[PDB]
C-alpha cells in the first residue's frame, strides 16, 4: 500500500488532504477512515492507505485509511 502525512482535514466537514512524497494529494473522506480508535485525521497524522477509482472528484483518492502515528502538534 502507501504511505503519507495528512496535510489537511477539515474536521467539520469529514474530509482532507493527504500529501505523498514525489507524488500528487491524495483525497480521503472521512467514511474511508478505518474503526480503530479515530474517526479523524489531523494535519500531521502519519497514515498508511490505499487508492483506487473514486466519485469524488477532488484527486485521486484514498480508501482503507489508518493512523500511523498522530500528530504531535
Amino acid at each position: 500500500m502507501q504511505k503519507g502525512r495528512v496535510k489537511w482535514f477539515n474536521a467539520e466537514k469529514g474530509y482532507g488532504f493527504i500529501e505523498r512524497e514525489g507524488d500528487t494529494d491524495v483525497f480521503v473522506h472521512y467514511t474511508a477512515i478505518n474503526a480503530k480508535g479515530f474517526r479523524t485525521l489531523n494535519e500531521g497524522d502519519i497514515v498508511t492507505f490505499d487508492v483506487e477509482p473514486g466519485r469524488n472528484g477532488k484527486g485521486p483518492q484514498a480508501v482503507n485509511v489508518t493512523v500511523v502515528e498522530p500528530a504531535r502538534r
